[PDB]
DNA sequence: AGCTGCCAAGCACCAG
DNA sequence: CTGGTGCATGGCAGCT
């Protein structure tokens, strides 16, 4: 009668489509409760027993097979903002102190909790406000002192210095309230999370929200991983290693030693991929299995198919040999064997075990002498019963006579209704049925005992011996994880090696002065959903050639070039080969592309003032090293005043800065800046005007456009012939003042 | 592979087959026993979509059939997945008696569920309305018909383009799609839910004619006016075909059909509609739409007659003037009557289940208690002087007499069905009552036993209980079971028990039974029989749950145009549009901060306005609350102003920016074909360039071809100054802006238009305020300067 | 104050 | 031939 979560999933229900009275059945439950903490709700129910949370699962049921899910935590200090992100399928444990709020939109955006942890104290809400998965916690949880005891307790000395994180207390009090919130969701320990880094700006190439979404790297502006430079590129084996590509597409690094290394791989692996990718597929997702064994929560088929891996490896290791390279070795090794647990597992477990434990039937036969004894006492008597079945059908002539079984009456003879009447003298009567009555005799609850008791205490062994399996691979789990790492690491490189293959990408060569020249290069998303041929193209940015006016019609052509520009970058400090013939590049320290749609339009700010304040952000933070992609800015606007912003942009770009532009722009006044400043110079797209419409070429020329084809769409459009001729005019009349 | 002749088939399946070839494509539920069953791709396709379990059906020979199913009485949560979905069923039953049946029971499908025929509450929206269209594409032009099974409402038009066809589709919104397999214009309908392939031939006018003419019982079709469109007749032909096939019981509440023609109405294209934000938002919810301010409503019926309104702006000076004339009439008696309506509830879908003699009790039930409000609301609207009330209060009715006929059959409260007893109330019929006189003196009788035979015994655990398989039955504990009397014989045995019959007691089982039963039949004739009582009413009783329904939409109008201010506008000869302290009627209820009034003052004279200003400036909101106070004062409503006045108008337009390119330029030739001078138009951008001057020279063009040949009312909102040199070459172009101001660090708007151009477009302002270096932003000040040197 | 498995009813199966 | 059984999902009696 009373209260309940009716009235709050009546609000969910809204918002799932099941319906103060709505609810959900009972053998679906754990689909529903798969999509209510897919979008972020912390469920634990009856019609309490479970509790479960978005950030902190790891049943593979509950989880989005091929994608991170991860737990975070956020504040905002009177200084600095503090962050950290556990991965409670892997222990990949992360903690970050942001300087700016740029910084924490950009760590926001790559990272993306399911379940976010937030404080009082934290006052910048335009960041996190409309976000999947909000919590909010005391002051209390966000602590400095129990989070490194606890810290340290979780892993192993009494210092944090060999982690790094020791001197930095912002990211620290993150991860102290995120460790806590996360073992209390748990009710258990959690041996996996073992250490915990933190990640140096520096190091990485530093890309903005904004630039990460117009890229598309792991998600399209619409919501999906369809049509993306991930849906592209991810043709991994094994979901961990999936998992493992997108958090390296989103942090590539400048190291051109890790990356060189990389590159050999992906070059000696790339003959192998044949028949070394039907084997790892076979090592499945043992990151998450592994996850569940630390958690005690490993059902047999995780163990099943955890002994499946362990078969891979000796072949894994076999094909491995081979292959000519120092860092591939190293992953070889790294790999292990671990051939003892492979027998231990073979011997422990059955071909192929039911979905729990609950029921018996997964320890095999051989493993333990005690249990197969029981079993052949309980199929002992289960054999007695089958005989006395056939003692009593013959013996009275009723052909309907059964032997039977429930939990309310136990064992049970049954004959039908009238057969019924000749039912022998004994026969103690119990339950009369529609057409049917059923009996018990002494011997009958005798051998009852018999089988229950058997079944009983060989099914509470089967647990013990189960259990005992945890105690005895859980001791390896260090190096069980690092096995899984090194796996899903072959996976992503064995890919990366495959896709250079099959798409005909080029290993880029780096140089040590800023520079871009790519040769007869594409945008390796577009080349793929296009069924038309992709027009390549060039690119040259020494310092002598900084900034590239384009002009012409856009038309999304344009705005590829640039993109296919940052990405041809993105994927070459990333390891990985790079769609062109040849492409040498040089350090690039920030990634900035303000291109494309977009507009807010959620806090009453228009497109422009958001574009401005884009480009705000690329001028202030562009260093000589960076990229800057600039979609035609200053529409929107009076001619004058965008004319000048683009003008007073392209300046500032061109001389105080000097990064490398691509400097998209529909004004023909801008093709004044090679006769006007250093290091500029004019690049435009075509189109052609044949048959009744207009091919937009894709190809990009040198010089500026000496033609503008508004009016030539509006023809196709269906504007009136006199109104156009009209516009012919005064274009023509606009224009020669210019 | 096996060869599967017809003759090979068990009995059973060959009476599936040939029902489900009359189903090919549609789902089919076969009654079959207490299930109904689904069998092979239906039973694997139906298992996905329900969630239900795949399943066997042995055959001798032969691989085995699939199967799914569920029982009767759980069909209609399954029929709602299913037609929310977009599916259609069709429900088959068993029509013979298989006891008197060697053979396989005669079965029959009885209706089909589709999408746009579903008439039940469980299955619809109540605050929207759920229509099934009809399109087909001639030699010429277009034909499209909508129906509204659960109202009877059934209207055709026939588009004259692409375009209109577009908007029709936009507004109508059809949950199920008729059209024929040669549809020529295919991007205007693919994509859309509850499409609907129909054969050519569906479509053919003489049938049509000649089956409109059988339903609605006439020789011609010239009093409904739509003798004179074949094109839309014939969607119309297909539209009924279609329903009766899905229904399968005669539709008497499907009487008339009116034609939609564009001239009684200010057409509005899919664009328009969907950027007023009428019915629903820019980002598809209903949150923060005109309706989210005017529906204060008080039943669905209601609801959905203004939604309607909304979206169908009437342009006859009449029915505008006395809706107004009423508006303010009930400008007091908007506490009086709302809550006696909101008793009335949805009389309009209640009697639509009496038509199809589908009525659940409780719809009785509520149809009862809604006529016994009619008494109440005639003596308040007699008081009102008002000749438009006094005709609606007129055509509301009282149906005193059936109102008594509701009292008497049904009981208080009823329970969901008929179906096993309960409904129709002691003496409305003297035989039902002689048998519930049985059943009560039979059962008490039996407990009388009870307590007999207990002492007779003596044993004290002694019961008299009833089981559905066994029936009435002498419990007795196995503890006592052996102390039963020699006339006990044991019939049912337990655990802790053992039950017993006497020919005493099956006797009065016999009776109590056989009686239960006569009452149950009973009942469901006089339930079946009251709708032979009533249905001679039906249309009556339609056009009062009309005026019901327009008497709700009018007393909340009148209490909206109270509540949040508003003032009757009044009509003139000429085109124009003249506004005092012109609001938002949306964006003055979401504001928090007083919402700042605007006037406008439109005429052949001063037809176009070029407005300048800043973005954020309040630009948008100005050009929209024009268009919302001209669509409001044209459906008579009152009007969020001081004082509006306001010419004839066949169109409004809008071309306000962002696209999804070549669309924006597509909308912009639309206006500048279809526009005329009674039409208002209202732009953001006309369409991008490539070039710095390039589509700046098209909005010159347009603008001018507007202005000069067109002459429609123009709202040409813009950031580009070389349009504010427009009002000195051009005749009846004039300019105007919002007011924004500088207060040195930041920027603030005025939301107060103002004449002329505005003094600067604040470009550079915005990007310094966006964060644009002081650095940068200084040399873009001395680039402007010499700009403007040669300027 | 839950859970378990009989049963609903048509028709086909199939073991005696 | 006769008398048993299977087979969807839901409801309730018969048991803790
Ligand atoms: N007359 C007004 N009074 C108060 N606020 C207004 C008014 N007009 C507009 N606004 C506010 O200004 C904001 C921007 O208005 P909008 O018309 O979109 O500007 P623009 O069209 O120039 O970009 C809106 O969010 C609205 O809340
Ligand atoms: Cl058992
Ligand atoms: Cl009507
Ligand atoms: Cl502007």
């Amino acid at each position: 009668f009373y209260e309940l979560f009716y009235d709050d999933a009546k609000r969910a229900s809204q918002l799932l489509d099941i319906s103060p009275m709505a609810g959900i059945p009972y053998h679906a439950v754990e689909n529903y409760l798969a999509k209510l903490v897919n979008q972020g709700e912390s469920v634990a129910i009856c019609e309490v027993v479970r509790i479960v949370t978005p950030g902190t699962i790891s049943d593979e049921a509950l989880l989005q097979e091929r994608q991170d899910n991860l737990l975070a935590a956020i504040w905002q200090d009177s200084k600095g903002f503090g962050y950290a992100t556990l991965d409670i399928s892997s222990g990949r444990f992360r903690l970050s102190e942001p300087a700016d709020r740029e910084t924490m939109a950009a760590e926001l955006q790559r990272t993306n909790p399911a379940e976010l942890l937030y404080a009082e104290d934290f006052a910048e809400m335009s960041l996190i406000e409309g976000r999947r998965g909000l919590r909010r916690r005391p002051l209390w949880e966000f602590e400095i002192d129990t989070a490194r005891q606890q810290l340290n307790l979780q892993f192993g000395t009494r210092d944090l210095v060999g982690f790094g994180v020791e001197n930095a207390p912002r990211g620290l009090c993150a991860a102290g309230c995120l460790l806590q919130y996360a073992k209390d969701t748990q009710r258990t320990t959690l041996p996996h999370i073992r250490s915990i880094t933190m990640e140096r700006e520096q190091d990485s190439i530093i890309m903005d929200a904004a630039t990460r979404r117009n890229l598309e790297i792991t998600q399209n502006l619409a919501g999906g991983a369809e049509n993306t430079l991930a849906s592209v590129l991810d043709c991994t084996v094994t979901p961990m290693g999936s998992r493992m590509l997108k958090r390296w597409l989103h942090m590539p690094v400048r190291d051109t030693r890790v990356l060189l290394e990389r590159q050999q791989t992906i070059g000696a692996l790339q003959d192998f991929t044949a028949g070394l990718q039907p084997v790892l597929r076979q090592v499945g997702d043992l990151e998450r299995i592994l996850a569940r064994l630390a958690l005690r929560t490993a059902r047999p088929r995780d163990l099943a198919r955890m002994r499946h891996a362990f078969q891979q490896l000796p072949e894994l290791r076999a094909q491995l040999e081979t292959v000519d390279s120092a860092p591939v070795q190293a992953l070889r090794e790294k790999m292990g064997e671990f051939a003892e647990l492979r027998d231990l597992l073979e011997r422990a477990i059955i071909d192929t075990p039911p979905v729990l434990v609950r029921d018996g039937g997964v320890i095999a036969s051989g493993y333990n002498e005690e249990l197969d004894e029981w079993r052949a006492l309980a199929d002992g008597a289960t054999d007695y019963l089958e005989r006395l079945e056939v003692r009593e059908r013959e013996r009275t002539g009723l052909d309907t006579l059964k032997v039977g079984f429930n939990a309310v009456h136990g064992y049970y003879i049954q004959i039908s209704r009238g057969q019924s009447h000749l039912a022998p003298i004994n026969y103690m009567r119990r339950q009369t049925l529609k057409n049917a009555e059923r009996y018990i005799i002494p011997e009958l609850k005798e051998y009852e005992d018999k089988v229950l008791t058997s079944k009983g205490k060989a099914l509470a062994l089967e647990k013990q011996l189960y259990e005992e399996l945890f105690d005895l691979l859980l001791p390896h789990l260090e190096a069980l994880q690092q096995s899984a790492s090194a796996l899903a690491e072959l996976d992503v490189l064995v890919n990366l090696a495959e896709r250079a293959y099959t798409l005909n990408y080029t290993c880029p060569t780096f140089i040590d002065k800023p520079g871009i020249r790519i040769t007869e290069g594409r945008h390796p998303v577009v080349e793929q959903v296009l069924n038309e041929p992709f027009i390549a193209n060039p690119l040259n940015l020494s310092p002598q050639r900084r900034m590239l006016i384009i002009t012409g019609p856009n038309m999304g052509g344009k705005s590829t070039y640039m993109r296919q520009t940052a990405l041809i970058a993105l994927m070459a400090y990333i390891g990985s080969y790079v769609p062109a013939q040849k492409v040498e590049i040089g350090p690039i320290d920030r990634i900035f592309t303000r291109v494309g749609a977009a507009d807010d339009l959620a806090s009453g700010r228009s497109t422009f003032m958001v574009e401005m304040t884009e480009t705000a952000n690329i001028l202030h933070n562009a260093t000589e090293y960076s990229l800057v992609l600039m979609d035609e800015i200053g529409r929107g606007t009076s001619t004058y005043d965008g004319l000048s912003l683009a003008w007073a942009c392209a300046e500032n770009l061109a001389n105080k800065i000097k990064a490398l532009t691509l400097f998209a722009t529909h004004y023909f006044e801008l093709t004044q800046l090679p006769e006007k400043m250093e290091g500029v110079a004019n690049v435009h797209l075509d189109a052609l005007e044949h048959g009744d419409t207009i091919a937009f070429m894709h190809s990009v020329q040198d010089g500026a456009a000496s033609k503008s084809y508004g009016l030539a769409v509006a023809a196709l459009a269906g504007v009136p012939k006199e109104v156009i001729k009209r516009a012919r005019q005064k274009l023509r009349e606009l224009e020669s003042i210019s």
